[PDB]
């Protein structure tokens, strides 16, 4: 069952074996992935997070972010540790109480402390639209049509050795999959459809790192939603999905009754499908209970290309139709050297006092805010452009902005900008060397919003900045509950800070 919009959510340690290998984990709701949190557009979510963690090898503190939800007026509920709150300590709970006006689509939630979400604290978050303009395109849309793609590691996140390459040990589709090495024939996920029906498949990357080439043998996929934003219908036969992105696609169960491979090929880790790695099963009702015998093509006919996507609504692009045609045009210098990422020469290291708390205590320019050089102010009610030129090692980097979605004025692997009708989304691959992926948005949401690569290993290694949007109005716009004010004193006392 789905939970919410008012629910408790306990965060615990447990052993799991999603690929046949047992390891301890950090779990929401006792499962990997965590349970789906759901409601309708405009609802009040009240998620009381109980931190019951006791194993320090995966950190006993926690903080949860609701990825893609704008948190307007509730910046304190956004979740990034040391940006909007101090972590919740073990044995305590915290009510994330917020509303989702004006949003409907496919989101997710995850730990936003260190690399803890890699250890298991990740799950889907769906905001349904009772008046969805896409409703007539499908028959079924429920918990059975959510498809999560996850990387899974045998080594604990905190225990990944300094100086060694980090790659995953299994791809998990709906929480199950097989290990790349020492593969055993552990159970694969089954997604069941009925011949003749149409399904809104909500594809969620809960990845800590790899992008996936997602496909379904024998089928094609009609994209209708991108990171919460309704799209015009775009039919593809493969989707390259980067960490933290979401798509909804219509799956028409229009092939013969049978079994079909679902494929999710990561860009690192195991290549191919030997032994049933990187795989799940699409099973039609009435099919034999057996593995598919289908193959992929050598070459896909209609892969997703981001510039092919367009909003369903007339969203346009704010500003003027040329580079720099914004009130606050920025170009970030995104770099990597010697194990650390930097943005404009500064590697992100979380501050002792959360950025929001520093602002509420009266720090009122970005040069006053810690970490020094990691907080950039944005003016209110302004068109912002951010160019994100690629080149830094470890790409392609999926950059994500909290508190906002954005127009993708320029996409990976294509030098031509689009000032007319590009897709809007919240996490975008910045592409390859020489690219100039560029985003735009308007500043109508006062508070400190994290901008970072969503490869969690890269965030940990510093690939982030904070946009302190409308510092002057942050305090009036974001009244804080007493329980939030209590977080840092409790955290600092527990940690002898
Ligand atoms: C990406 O686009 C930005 C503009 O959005 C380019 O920024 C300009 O950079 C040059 C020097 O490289 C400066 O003289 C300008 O002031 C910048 N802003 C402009 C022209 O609007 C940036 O060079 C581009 N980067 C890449 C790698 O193509
Ligand atoms: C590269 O990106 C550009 C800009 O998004 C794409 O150009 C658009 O192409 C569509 C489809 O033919 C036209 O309707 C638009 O008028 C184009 N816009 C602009 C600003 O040129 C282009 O198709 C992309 N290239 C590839 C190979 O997909
Ligand atoms: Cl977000
Ligand atoms: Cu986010
Ligand atoms: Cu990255
Ligand atoms: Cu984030």
């Amino acid at each position: 069952a789905q939970i919410g919009p008012v629910t408790d959510l306990h965060i615990t340690n447990a052993n799991i074996s999603p690929d046949g290998f047992s390891r301890p984990a950090v779990l929401a709701g006792g499962t990997f992935p965590g349970p789906t949190i759901a409601g309708n557009t405009g609802d009040n979510f009240q998620i009381t997070v109980f931190n019951d963690l006791t194993d320090p090898s995966m950190l006993t503190d926690t903080s949860i972010h609701w990825h893609g939800l704008f948190q307007k007026g509730t910046n304190w509920a956004d979740g990034p540790a040391f940006v909007t709150q101090c972590p919740i300590i073990t044995g305590q709970s915290f009510d994330y109480n917020f509303n989702v006006p004006g949003q409907a689509g496919t989101f997710w939630y995850h730990s936003h402390l260190s690399t803890q979400y890699c250890d298991g604290l990740r799950g889907p978050f769906v905001v349904y639209d009772p008046n969805d303009p896409n409703a007539s395109l499908y028959d079924v849309d429920d918990d059975t049509t959510i498809i999560t793609l996850a990387d899974w590691y045998h080594t604990l996140a905190q225990q990944e050795p300094i100086g060694a390459a980090i790659t995953a040990d299994a791809t998990l589709i709906n929480g199950l999959g097989r290990s790349f090495t020492n593969t055993t024939a552990s159970p694969l996920s089954v997604i069941t459809v009925q011949s003749g029906k149409r399904y809104r498949m909500r594809l969620v990357s809960i990845s800590c790192d790899p992008n996936y080439l997602f496909s379904i043998d024998g089928h094609d996929m009609t994209i209708i939603e991108v990171d919460g934003v309704n799209s015009q219908q775009l039919t593809v036969d493969q989707i390259q999905i980067f960490a933290a992105q979401r798509y909804s696609f219509v799956l028409n169960a229009n092939q013969p009754v049978g079994n079909y491979w679902i494929r999710a090929q990561p860009n690192s880790g195991g290549q191919g499908f030997d032994g049933g790695i990187n795989s799940a099963i699409l099973r039609y009702e009435g099919a034999t209970v057996e593995d598919p015998t289908t193959t992929a093509p050598t070459t896909f006919s209609n892969p997703l290309v981001e510039t092919d996507l367009h909003p369903l609504a007339d969203l346009g692009v704010p500003g003027q139709p040329f580079r720099g045609g914004a009130d606050d045009p920025l170009v970030l210098n995104l770099a990597f050297a010697n194990g650390r990422f930097s943005i404009d020469g500064v590697s992100f290291v979380p501050p002792t006092v959360p950025v929001l708390l520093q602002i509420l205590s009266g720090a009122q320019n970005a040069q006053d805010l810690l970490p020094a050089g990691s907080v950039i102010s944005l003016p209110s009610n302004s068109v912002i452009e951010v160019a994100l030129p690629a080149g830094a090692a470890g790409g392609p980097h999926p950059f994500h902005l909290h508190g906002h979605n954005f127009a993708v004025v320029q996409s990976a692997n294509n030098a031509t900008p689009n000032y007319v009708n590009p897709i809007w989304r919240d996490t975008v691959s910045i592409g390859g060397t020489g690219d100039n992926v560029t985003i735009r948005f308007t500043t109508n949401n006062p508070g400190p919003w994290f901008l970072h690569c969503h490869i969690d290993w890269h965030l940990e290694a510093g690939f982030a900045i904070v946009f302190a949007e409308d510092i002057p109005d942050t305090a009036s716009a974001n009244p804080v509950p007493q329980a939030w004010s209590d977080l840092c004193p409790a955290y600092d006392q527990a940690h002898n800070i």
